[PDB]
């Protein structure tokens, strides 16, 4: 069948393997661990909450601020 099903398998050990619903999000990685998708995914938190933001990249995840 050329379904894998819902688990992602890969050949090298820590190295990547991204998917949709798991790193759509920039902060969401997958590493090939132990053949599977070692995904994880990244939260930082706020400083002013409208802070101006003085931390942040064009394609970054985390991001500090303050302006």
């Amino acid at each position: 069948w050329l379904i894998t099903g819902t688990e992602a398998s890969c050949e090298n050990e820590g190295e990547v393997l991204h998917i949709p619903n798991i790193t759509d999000n920039p902060c969401i990685s997958c590493v090939c661990l132990n053949q599977k998708a070692e995904c994880k995914q990244e939260k930082c938190a706020p400083l002013a909450e409208d802070c101006a933001l003085v931390v942040k990249q064009t394609g970054a995840c985390c991001e500090k601020c303050k302006g």
